[PDB]
């Protein structure tokens, strides 16, 4: 999965 | 923040 910051 | 899966 890949997560936004 | 926010993730896809
Ligand atoms: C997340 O955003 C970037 C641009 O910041 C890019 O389009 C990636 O493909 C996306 O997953
Ligand atoms: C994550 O992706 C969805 C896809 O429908 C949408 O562009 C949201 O704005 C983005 O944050």
């Amino acid at each position: 999965y890949y997560c936004y910051y």
